C-alpha cells in the first residue's frame, strides 16, 4: 500500500507488489535494482525486468554482465530477462504466451504510455492471483503532489517566462549559459521550432523524441553539445550530464472525442510526476552544487479523458490471463477509464490487424483498434483515403496527397482521424508511406 525506501527479501514472496520510491539519483536504477536480482537469483526465482526504453535496457545490460541476465530485443530459475515495457506488452498480445515469470521488477514505473500502463496492470493482477511478487522502481508512483523531490545536491528552482515559440530578441538569459541544458517541450513540432531558434544563436542542439531516441541519445554521451530539446520521453531515467533543465511545464494530452477522434489537447500543464521528473534530470551528482530548474508554469492532474489509459484498456482486454480472466488496471490509475472491462476484446483474426496495425504499421492504439473492429485487413488501406471532408489532412495548408501502391494520387482523408499520426513532419511522413501501401526500413 504505502511505498518503501528500502529493498528487502521479503518483497519477493508472491502476492506482494511494493513500490520503491527513493528520490531521483539516490540509486535505484544502479544500485538498488543489481541487489533486488543478486537476490532473485539466490532465491531462484524465474525475473523479469522491465526497462521504459531500449536505451536504458542496454545501459542495465552493461550493468549487469557477470550476471545471469539476458537482454531481449523482442530461462526458467537460471536466467534474468531484461526486455523493455513496450517489448513485454507486445509479447503479451501475441499468441505464444509468455513465461510465467514470478517476479516482475519494473524500473521507471511511472512511465504513462499505454504500453507501460498496460503491463503494469497486467503484473498487478498476476499478484493479485498470487502468482508473482512485483517492484516498481519509481520516485513518482501514480498521483503523488510533490514537484519539488530531494536530490543528490541541491537544487536551484526559479519560475520563469519559458520561451514557447521561437525568439528574436530576450531571453538573453537562455542563450548567455555556459553550459549544458535540458529543455523540456510538449511536442516535436515545438521542439523542431525551439531547437532551430537555438542552432540560430549558434548553439549545438540534440533533439529527443520517442521515435528517435534510440539513436539520438547515443549524441548526449559526447562532450559537444549545449542544448538538449527533448519531449517528456527523458523523464523515463535519461541520464544528461547537464547543470540546468529549463521546463516549459506543458505537455500536450490526446483526448478521444466522443469516441469518433482523436485531438492533441493543450499545450496544458504537466501533472507534478511529470514536473518533479524533469527537474530531476539535474541535481544528480552529490558533489556537484548550483544546478537550475528553470520553470515555465503549474502542475495539474491528469484528467478522466487522457486517451494513454483507454488505450491501456484496449491492450488489456486482448491479453490472455486465465482462462476467460481479463487483467485490471494497477488500482491506483484504475479511475482514470470509464471504460468496462473486455469491451474492447477483439476476435482472433481481427486481435491480429490490431497488432499488426501497431507493431508493423506504427499506428497508435486507438486507431489501430478503430480499424481492426471494422474487418479491415493490415494491407487494405482504402480506408486512409475515405474519411468525411472534415478528416482531411492538411501538409502545408494544402490537402497532404498520396501516391497509392494501386498508382492513382489520392488525398489523405482517413475514415478515423487521429492527430497523432499528422502531428509533425515525421508522423505524417510515417503515416503517408503506411497509406501508400509502403514501409520505411528499420
Ligand atoms: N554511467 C554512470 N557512471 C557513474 N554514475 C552514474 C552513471 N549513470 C548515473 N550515475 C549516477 O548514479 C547515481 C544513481 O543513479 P540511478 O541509480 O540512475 O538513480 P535513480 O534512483 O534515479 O534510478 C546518480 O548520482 C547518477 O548521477
Ligand atoms: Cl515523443
Ligand atoms: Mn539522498
Ligand atoms: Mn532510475
Amino acid at each position: 500500500e504505502t511505498p518503501v525506501e528500502c529493498f528487502e527479501p521479503s518483497m519477493l514472496k508472491k502476492k506482494q507488489l511494493t513500490v520503491l520510491d527513493l528520490h531521483p539519483g539516490a540509486g535505484k536504477t544502479r544500485r538498488v535494482l543489481p541487489e533486488i536480482v543478486r537476490e532473485a537469483i539466490k532465491t531462484r526465482l524465474r525475473t523479469v525486468i522491465l526497462a521504459p526504453t531500449r536505451v536504458v535496457a542496454a545501459e542495465m545490460e552493461e550493468a549487469l554482465r557477470g550476471l545471469p541476465v539476458r537482454y531481449m530485443t523482442t530461462s526458467g530459475t537460471e536466467i534474468v530477462d531484461l526486455m523493455c515495457h513496450a517489448t513485454f506488452t507486445s509479447r503479451l498480445l501475441q499468441p505464444i504466451r509468455v513465461p510465467n515469470y514470478n517476479l516482475y521488477i519494473m524500473d521507471e514505473a511511472h512511465f504513462t504510455d499505454p504500453s507501460s500502463i498496460a503491463a503494469r496492470g497486467y503484473i498487478s493482477t498476476r499478484v493479485e492471483m498470487g502468482e508473482a511478487a512485483a517492484i516498481f522502481m519509481t520516485a513518482t508512483p501514480p498521483g503523488t503532489r510533490d514537484a519539488f523531490p530531494d536530490s543528490n545536491s541541491p537544487i536551484m528552482d526559479t519560475e520563469v517566462e519559458v520561451p514557447e515559440r521561437a525568439w528574436s530578441s530576450g531571453f538573453d538569459w537562455v542563450t548567455d549559459h555556459s553550459g549544458k541544458t535540458v529543455w523540456f517541450v510538449p511536442s516535436v513540432r515545438n521542439g523542431n521550432e525551439i531547437a532551430a531558434c537555438l542552432t540560430k544563436a549558434g548553439k549545438r542542439v540534440i533533439q529527443l523524441s520517442r521515435k528517435t531516441f534510440e539513436t539520438e541519445f547515443q549524441k548526449t554521451k559526447h562532450q559537444e553539445w549545449d542544448f538538449v530539446v527533448t519531449t517528456d520521453i527523458s523523464e523515463m531515467g535519461a541520464n544528461f550530464k547537464a547543470d540546468r533543465v529549463i521546463d516549459s511545464r506543458r505537455c500536450l494530452k490526446p483526448v478521444i472525442l466522443d469516441g469518433e477522434r482523436v485531438i492533441l489537447a493543450g499545450p496544458m500543464p504537466v501533472t507534478h510526476a511529470s514536473a518533479a521528473q524533469r527537474r530531476g534530470r539535474i541535481g544528480r551528482n552529490p558533489n556537484k552544487p548550483g544546478d537550475e530548474y528553470l520553470y515555465g508554469g503549474g502542475c495539474a492532474e491528469t484528467d478522466e479523458d487522457h486517451a494513454h489509459w483507454l488505450e491501456a484498456r484496449m491492450l488489456l482486454d486482448n491479453i490472455y490471463l486465465q482462462d476467460g480472466l481479463i487483467a485490471s488496471l494497477y488500482r491506483p490509475e484504475a479511475d482514470k477509464v470509464a471504460a468496462i472491462e473486455g469491451e474492447f476484446k477483439l476476435r482472433t483474426e481481427q486481435r491480429k490487424t490490431f497488432v499488426e496495425l501497431m507493431k508493423r504499421g506504427d499506428l497508435p492504439v486507438w486507431l489501430a483498434y478503430q480499424v481492426a473492429s471494422a474487418g479491415i485487413t493490415y494491407t487494405d488501406r482504402r480506408w486512409c483515403f475515405d474519411g468525411t471532408t472534415n478528416n482531411t489532412i492538411m501538409e502545408d495548408s494544402v490537402p497532404a496527397e498520396v501516391w497509392t501502391r494501386h498508382g492513382e494520387k489520392r488525398v489523405l482523408k482517413p475514415r478515423w482521424m487521429d492527430a497523432r499520426v499528422c502531428s509533425d513532419h515525421a508522423a505524417l511522413k510515417s503515416f503517408k508511406e503506411f497509406a501508400a501501401g509502403k514501409r520505411a526500413a528499420a
